[PDB]
RNA sequence: UUUUC
């Protein structure tokens, strides 16, 4: 997918998924379009320090994708995923207060 | 943990 993921459009800001929470030494943005890319069809992607950013063709796409993988885990390390228009509460250092472990035991 | 020498 493309590299561009900063558009600022009143839907192309929500067809875009935050990747908060990401451990980025062994996932890339070779992979995020390999792990998201089964929750809607990526038209872009980009990874950075600490988090990533995912684009899909709608809205839709990215309800699927926060609701897929927010939570998930990878690389040994649970992710924080929203809406790139629609932040929780917090994002810094955190963003749940749930037991983060409710999904594996 | 909100954006691509």
């Amino acid at each position: 997918a493309s590299n561009v993921t900063n558009k600022t459009d009143p839907r192309s800001m929500n067809s875009r998924v935050f990747i908060g929470n990401l451990n980025t030494l062994v996932v890339k943005k070779s992979d995020v379009e390999a792990i998201f890319s089964k929750y809607g069809k990526i038209v872009g992607c980009s990874v950075h320090k600490g988090f990533a950013f995912v684009q899909y063709v709608n809205e839709r796409n990215a309800r699927a994708a926060v609701a897929g993988e927010d939570g998930r885990m990878i690389a040994g390390q649970v992710l924080d995923i929203n809406l790139a228009a629609e932040p929780k509460v917090n994002r810094g250092k955190a963003g749940v207060k749930r037991s983060a472990a409710e999904m594996y035991g």
